[PDB]
C-alpha cells in the first residue's frame, strides 16, 4: 500500500526500450560509436612513461599532477552529476541509454588519471595534488558554476553547461599531455588522453545536438535569450580559465599557446551548440603540432 | 551579478575529485574491477547461430520467449535509467558512485541485448506485439511501478532493498526460460548472453545488498527492525505478484511449478544478499537439476 499512491500518480505504462525502432538515428550512431570505443586505462602501458617522467622537472611533474587532478574533478562531476542530470529531459529512450554510457565512461576517465598517478607519482605528490584541487579558487569556481546548472531546473542550460564542460573546460588541461607528447614525453599517458578526447569529442557533439533540437522548439525570442546566455556563460568560464591557465603554465612558460588553445576550443564548443565562435579565428592559432597530437 | 552566484555562495565545501589511491571501502574497488573486467556487448555473441533452434521452436515457446525477454528488458530499462541512478546521491564513497555509473550503463547493455536477440530471430510483428504486451500486462507494470515508487522516494535504504530484490529476484521468472531451453540445446547462444547478464546481476545484487547491510546496521534498534519488516513484506508482495506473472507466462507450457520453486530459491538468495534469512523453507526451493545445471 505504501506504493499505491505512486501507482495512482503514474498511470501511464512504463516502457521497455526497443532498439529495433529508433526515433532519432543519431542516438544509435552515438551509442554504437561510444560503446565501440570502450576502453579502460589498464589497456595502456603508462609504466613505459616513467623514464620520461623521471626526467621531467619538479615543476613539470607538479603542473602535470595539477592539470590531471583538475581534469579528474571535471570527469567526477560529469559522471556522477552532469550526464545523470540530462536523463529527465531526454527526447528518446535511446538517448537515456547513451547518457548511462557517458556517465560510466566519465568514471573511467576519472579513474584513468589515478592510474597515471599510481604508476608515476609518489603518494605525497598525489596527496598534494588533490589538496591543491580543493583549494584552487579557479578550479572550484568552474566546478561550481557548472554544478549550479546541473542542480537547477532549466534543461537546456544543463546541456549548455555540459557541452561547455566537455568541449571547452577540459582543454586547459589537455594541452599539457599533448605538448609533452609532441616532444616525446609522457607518450603513453598521451594515448590515454587521446582515448579520453575521442570520447569527449563525441559527448560534446551529441549533447550539443540535443541542445539544438531543444532550443529550436522555442520562439525566435527565447532562442536569442538562450544564445545570449550561452555566450555570456562562455565569456565567464573563459575569463576564469585564463586565470587558472596562467597559474598553471606561467612557470613553465607555455601560457600564451594554451590561451590560443582555449580560444580554439571555446569556438568548437559553441559550434557544438549551434553557434558561431566567440573568438576571431586569428586568435585561435594554437600550435599545429598540438592539434595533430590530438587526432 | 550572476545567475550562479547564489549557488556558489551556498556551497562553500570544495567539490572533490575522485581519488582511487584512497579507497575507504575496498569492496568498491573489488566490484569495480570485476564489473569492468566483465564488460561485454551482445554483438560479440553469435546469436545468428540460434536461428535454427528458434525456427524449430513451438509457437508457445516463441511467444513465452518474446514476452519473458520484453519483461526482462523493461526491468533493465528501469534499473539502468532510474534505479542505479537513484543510488548515487546516497553513496558512502565516491568509488561506490563510480560503480553505480557502471551498473547503469551495463543495465542499458542488458536491455539492448534483448533487442539484438529479437532483431536476429524474430519478426517485426512479433517484436511489436511483445512490447505492446509489456505495456499492457498488469503484473509486469505492477512490479515495475512498485520498484520505481521506491527509486522516486526519499528513503535511501529502501532504494537499495528494491534494487536488490529487482536484481536477485525479479529477473528470475524470466531467466528460467532461456536456462530451460539451453538445457535442450535450444537458443544456446542466447543463453550465453543471459549468462553474461546473470554474471552481472548477481554481482550487482550482492554489492547493493552489501551496501544496504552496512547502512541498516548503523540505525537504531527500532529502525533496524522496521527495515527488516519492510523488506520481508515487500519481498512477499513482489513474490505474490510474480506468481501471477509466472502462471500467465508458463501455464500453457506447463513449466509453472518448477519456475515457482526457482522463484523461492532466488527470493531466499535476494534476502540473504540483504543480510536476512530466507523466507522460504529450503524444501520449497527444489528447483529441477536441469535448471541449476544450465545456470552453471
Ligand atoms: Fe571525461
Ligand atoms: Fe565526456
Ligand atoms: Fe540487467
Ligand atoms: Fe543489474
Amino acid at each position: 500500500n505504501e506504493y499505491d499512491e505512486y501507482i495512482a500518480n503514474h498511470t501511464d505504462p512504463v516502457k521497455a526500450i526497443n532498439w529495433n525502432v529508433i526515433p532519432d538515428e543519431k542516438d544509435l550512431e552515438v551509442w554504437d560509436r561510444l560503446t565501440g570505443n570502450f576502453w579502460l586505462p589498464e589497456k595502456i602501458p603508462v609504466s613505459n612513461d616513467i623514464q620520461s617522467w623521471n626526467k621531467m622537472t619538479p615543476q613539470e611533474q607538479l603542473a602535470t599532477m595539477r592539470v590531471f587532478t583538475g581534469l579528474t574533478l571535471l570527469d567526477t562531476i560529469q559522471g556522477t552529476v552532469g550526464a545523470i542530470s540530462l536523463l529527465p529531459d531526454a527526447e528518446t529512450m535511446h538517448e537515456e541509454a547513451v547518457y548511462t554510457n557517458i556517465a560510466f565512461m566519465e568514471s573511467v576517465h576519472a579513474k584513468s588519471y589515478s592510474n597515471i598517478f599510481m604508476t608515476l607519482a609518489s603518494t605525497p605528490q598525489i596527496n598534494e595534488a588533490f589538496r591543491w584541487s580543493e583549494e584552487n579558487e579557479n578550479l572550484q569556481r568552474k566546478a561550481k558554476i557548472i554544478m549550479s546548472y546541473y542542480n537547477g531546473d532549466d534543461p537546456l542550460k544543463k546541456k549548455v553547461a555540459s557541452t561547455l564542460l566537455e568541449s571547452f573546460l577540459f582543454y586547459s588541461g589537455f594541452y599539457l599531455p599533448m605538448y609533452l607528447s609532441s616532444r616525446a614525453k609522457l607518450t603513453n599517458t598521451a594515448d590515454i588522453i587521446r582515448l579520453i578526447i575521442r570520447d569527449e569529442s563525441v559527448h560534446g557533439y551529441y549533447i550539443g545536438y540535443k541542445y539544438q533540437q531543444g532550443v529550436k522548439k522555442l520562439s525566435e525570442a527565447e532562442q536569442e535569450e538562450y544564445k545570449a546566455y550561452t555566450f555570456d556563460l562562455m565569456y565567464d568560464l573563459y575569463e576564469n580559465e585564463i586565470e587558472y591557465t596562467e597559474d598553471i603554465y606561467d612557470d613553465l612558460g607555455w601560457t600564451e599557446d594554451v590561451k590560443r588553445f582555449l580560444r580554439y576550443n571555446a569556438n568548437k564548443a559553441l559550434n557544438n551548440l549551434g553557434y558561431e565562435g566567440l573568438f576571431p579565428t586569428d586568435e585561435t592559432k594554437v600550435s599545429p603540432a598540438i592539434l595533430s597530437s590530438l587526432s
